[PDB]
DNA sequence: CCCCCCCCCCC
DNA sequence: CCCCCCCCCCC
DNA sequence: CCCCCCCCCCC
DNA sequence: CCCCCCCCCCC
DNA sequence: CCCCCCCCCCC
């Protein structure tokens, strides 16, 4: 039954050891025994859009969990205020879209409440028929499945009206949750279930009500409740639409139909604080235009074959490139993330040899100096939403034969080629907080042993205010990668850091509910697996003269010192619970090193 | 050309999803100014299935088939599809007494049009009541030679 | 000095009898000595474009204050939170403007704060030079010389950026008005200045922190505030722009300057959580579009004299309508807000006498039915944002000799033979909150004396739910006004208002504080003054089987009972001292049977 | 492709008329430097007269419709590059088609500069018709994959 | 995971 | 035509 | 020339 | 207010 | 109809 397959997927999703494996990254998978009761290292099942899995993951914090309750610390009513990780992001060539990773103690808590109350959510989501939003890509609710529910909801319609809400997640006001769940005039006279989801919420973003905590999973499924109760309110008035998220897609014949549901939704949006993006807003008359065809796109490669030259495969992968680049120009949405899957599956299924697959990607034509994994990772470059896509597609070709030492060489040779101008762009991403774009330089330069773009200066240049945790964890990986350089001049940049990080805070502020907890948490756990070498800290805390004492040398570098500061120390608890079992945040790779090309 | 690619060996699924992928590109073809490629739907999708070689047994599910999550049923978008625009009306009811000869049962498709004007009872009887104050004969006559028919 | 103009302008606003009685309702005066410290009833000094003051004025508070001092109710450290009057207004002929007129105990309290903190306002508006808004149209920084500021700040430039913050008032997230006052940084530790008014801002909108309530002058000044403090960080960066609130007009010439100008000020909205409105985002070249030119407007006139004749006068202002409605469709901003003033001017500086007045405005062409009192009045009727300005000008020229009977006879005859579009208009705005253009309909029916337009039963259906306090007022006027018509219906649907009012709060929310508190102001007022005759709320509350007790008959119809329910009866007892004193709120005309024709 | 990495738009820019229009005594200016024109007997000299003598003392453009033009035409416009190059830029030229790739407006701004007055000095004109910015997404209307 | 056909939307 | 203000729309 | 894959840009 | 020239921007 | 390749335009 339809009811059965919405039930088994919610009760799959709807698990705290699920919500945070995946959630917390905003990760997919197809089927459920991907979802193994091991720590997932040398594979991906799972597909994400945001952060690079082999660095940064929740593995270890699912194994940790699956053995281990952590209800215990989560009993205190007052739930504690911790600060995010703002990653911001680009929304297009132009504009940009702001990311905040919570506290991972805050996390959890709104992940607990949330599989505790999931009924309030299951019955909603179930009873939902508007949704194409609701399935969260997850299972085997893909992209085509969620197209045919919506051109099943679109059936009669000689007209599409086209609505959105303009910075919908951005700029929510949390407390019309209630509103949405329960009714406006309800709001005034607590303690009920969607009063206390706001307080979690806004918990997970600093007591600050302006927006929703965006880039994960419980978010999603926070604002996919408060639409599908907007979707009960228009269903009540009897109108039939597809939504995906804030994307409403109005089948209609006649005027009136579509001034009354002008009508009821302007209404609805205006009692909840909700603003339409007027500039979106168009009505499509049959024939209906499509401009989101992928046919021609993953029917590019029909006609060649593991006989054909590796140079024809070259040049037919550069045509690609080229084609897809300018299908998303004319308006094919996507068409650029389809360029690596499409080329992946057609040399898996077209079955080239693992040699010839070297031999494609690893030749450097001579009066040209063309290379073809040069190519596709400076359309990586042009969108830092690719760097995901660009390294799972360089991991999988790696795995089909292509030479990570060919790859280490050619990305090098490129990064030196354009070193000038990627130390501007490096600077430009800096002074202007562009902080997806720095993380995915930062994280090539990892990735891929690159040593040379920026000496010892500029590296501790990045270990500043106004840089997001990812980057701080990338830059402070590429300065322990290099052995020549010695550990005091990093201790003394990562300790201002630190000491001015907690200046912006009340005295009595714990440490891991402020900004940087992410990187606060690296630095511990390194320490205390003595990759920072515990003597090399004494030296420096001793040339900074700090006092000795029970636990230490009473320093932002010392764990043991830090972790009893601060009058409410439950998130300082969690963690250093996390600390103890050396239950890592960010992988060391393999041979806990630093090495991620295998 | 749409269908150089599909055979019969093809599952029935991606004969669905094909089919559907067609209607969406042609329709977007008239869109663009491609005129009668609406028109093209029908008998290149009856030729394709009479080329490819599908067996009746196969047809019948093609075309029968209900997805349980998404209810969705390809000769119900077929038959919208024929709703959007009066003057298919010949176009649509020849393809499926092509389809039928193929092997489409002829009480599945009538249970299918039954359920499509079941979910679409209001909006249809909206419609017939716009035609008749309004003098729109054609759109009328596809509405009760459905019915009649169906 | 400029600083000593500075100072005098801000010595005149601070003041909080200034503050209530031009503030409340956004007037404006050219003159300090129109200031007078009378009630001013008969004629206006002032200049507004929201609210009829014949009706709606601070006059009797104004005079209640420069006698007694209400500091004593306002020492209480916790602001009582209060509901405001919303009221909904168009921004254009699609899209809509929501006002939020604070309850008068949370604006007094605001007003005493601000004026005992004013040093915090004048130290930066004064040392400010970019704003061109922090005027507030007073006194005599009118238009002209405001442009005159902007023609000096866009010296030196060849281009010009124009930049707009998108729903800026409606969305302004009022937590962050102490990140621009203060540093955001240090928002993270009250007590302070910039703390306390954010808590009395979200005191006037019932602690909703999501935008600032618009309407009124201590909103403006608030926001002022706001964007100076924006304007001290854009000037630390040495950067030089004209803004008029969010209207940003950036003088360059070399685009490196725009693009760092573009940087900074995109990292300052980010970080305040304001939003450009990229569709308002263009750069003029010189020779720069100038569309505002109102030269050709003030001068339509200058060839008619007293010596044409009546239907020459006639004629030309009919085509001055005409001209003025293509030039504001041409993009010239305000030029139909300039057909009634330059009308008026016009009449007293040809000196047309006061008979020939009454018959250019009063002739009904008999062949075509055409007059130009109703011309003007359907223009008015096209947008409710001139509802002000129509009403100043029938005053005008019912000075100038223009009969009162005949104008009435005039809107009668309008509304009769639109009665049919009126009242399917009224019904339109009942069911989509469209708060202003009813308040227009009916405030013309009360003014104009319209008995006919709207039976008993349609004007029991105007006091319900989802009304504006404005137009409850004006309809249970229209239907005081009819002396056929008995009141114990009336009883009932306001007891039915006040019960389902009062249903939506806790049981120890006093009534004061709640919703609807300008309509129960006007209720209890009457009531006071018999009006409301007490011998037939007796009746009624004898027919509702209210049980008496110690101050009356126990129902939201008696202040005597109300005004003691609440556990914090601070907003009771303020609004108990202005009823026993007499203060009224809204004006019952001259002779307190609510004409206003004179 | 090779020589257009790194950059988020390109800049199209050509030269109108340039074949037709071109100053024959320019060309000594972009290959030895202008101020060097003024004191033959030289490589470059000789190669405009002798071109001139190709068009009957001709000094207004070049010969169009055979290789000597084309690669006397290169050999200018390389020199052209050279002094492009020598100002750190990179682009790629198809005899006029200039395609600049950049990121930031202020390296647009000083290509655009240094090419109006390399330009100017050599009385070459712009097409201003055909300059554009190409912002990425990047349009690719020559696919001839379904032609062939 | 298991054992042809995939691959995209949003915030 | 008579005795200031005019003057244009359509088919 | 020799022995699959080609084929187009400019002036 | 008093005693020529005015009149418009925003939210 | 018979025995690969079809299939569209208009009024």
């Amino acid at each position: 039954s339809m009811k059965k397959e919405f039930t088994e997927l919610y009760d799959f999703i709807f698990d705290p050891i699920f919500l945070v494996r995946y959630g917390y990254y905003d990760r997919s998978i197809k089927n459920k025994k991907m979802n193994t009761a091991k720590v997932e290292l040398d594979n991906e099942y799972g597909k994400s859009d945001s952060f690079y899995f082999k660095v940064f993951n929740m593995e270890s914090f699912a194994d940790y969990l699956r053995s281990h309750d952590l209800k215990t610390h989560f009993n205190g009513k007052k739930p504690l205020s911790t600060d995010p990780v703002y990653f911001n992001i680009p929304k297009n060539i132009e504009a940009r879209r702001q990311y905040k990773m919570p506290n991972l103690y805050s996390y959890m808590a709104l992940n607990y409440y949330i599989c505790d109350n999931k009924k309030e959510f299951i019955e909603v989501f179930i009873d939902n028929k508007f949704s194409t939003s609701k399935f969260f890509n997850q299972l085997n609710f893909d992209y085509p499945k969620t197209q045919e529910i919506t051109q099943t909801l679109l059936y009669g319609g000689i007209k599409k009206l086209h609505l959105d809400l303009s910075n919908f997640y951005h700029t929510l006001y949390t407390h019309s949750i209630p509103w949405m769940i329960d009714g406006k005039s309800a709001s005034k006279q607590k303690k009920g279930f969607s009063n206390t989801l706001d307080t979690l919420i806004t918990a997970c973003q600093y007591d600050e009500t302006h927006g929703i905590p965006t880039g994960n999973l419980l978010s999603r499924i926070i604002t996919e409740l408060y639409m599908c109760h907007f979707d009960k309110q228009m269903e009540y008035k009897k109108f039939v639409y597809s939504r995906y998220v804030d994307d409403f897609i109005f089948p209609f014949t006649f005027e009136n139909e579509k001034q009354e549901f002008l009508n009821e939704f302007n209404l609805i949006c205006r009692e909840n604080n909700l603003i339409i993006n007027d500039n979106k807003t168009k009505v499509d008359n049959f024939p209906f235009v499509d401009k989101s065809s992928k046919s021609d796109i993953f029917s590019f490669f029909e006609n060649i074959t593991s006989t054909n030259s590796n140079d024809k495969w070259i040049k037919e992968i550069s045509n690609f490139i080229d084609y897809c680049v300018n299908e998303e120009h004319l308006g094919n949405k996507g068409a650029i993330k389809c360029i690596f899957p499409v080329i992946t599956n057609t040399l898996k299924q077209k079955k080239v040899d693992t040699k010839n697959i070297d031999n494609i990607f690893s030749k450097r034509n001579m009066v040209t100096n063309f290379n073809v994994f040069e190519k596709i990772l400076d359309l990586s470059l042009k969108d830092s939403r690719l760097t995901n896509k660009f390294l799972t597609f360089f991991e999988n070709i790696n795995e089909f034969g292509f030479s990570s030492l060919s790859a280490s060489n050619i990305v090098k040779k490129y990064f030196s080629n354009n070193s000038k101008g990627l130390k501007e762009k490096i600077d430009h991403y800096r002074k202007n907080n562009f902080n997806q774009e720095l993380y995915q330089i930062l994280l090539y330069m990892v990735v891929f042993e690159i040593d040379d773009l920026l000496n010892q200066e500029e590296l501790l240049n990045l270990i500043d205010l106004n840089i997001d945790d990812y980057s701080l964890i990338l830059g402070t990986i590429l300065y322990l990668k290099n052995s020549s350089y010695k550990l005091e001049k990093l201790l003394k940049k990562i300790d201002q850091l630190f000491i001015n990080t907690h200046a912006n805070y009340d005295v009595k502020t714990s440490r891991m509910a402020e900004k940087l907890w992410l990187f606060r948490y690296f630095f511990y756990f390194l320490n205390c697996k003595n990759i920072f070498s515990q003597k090399e800290i004494n030296s420096y805390c001793q040339s900074q003269n700090y006092n000795s004492g029970q636990n230490g040398y009473q320093t932002e570098l010392n764990w043991n010192y830090i972790k009893g500061q601060g009058k409410d120390l439950r998130a300082n608890n969690f963690f250093n619970e996390l600390i103890v079992k050396e239950v890592w945040l960010i992988s060391c790779g393999e041979n806990e090193d630093f090495k991620y090309l295998n």
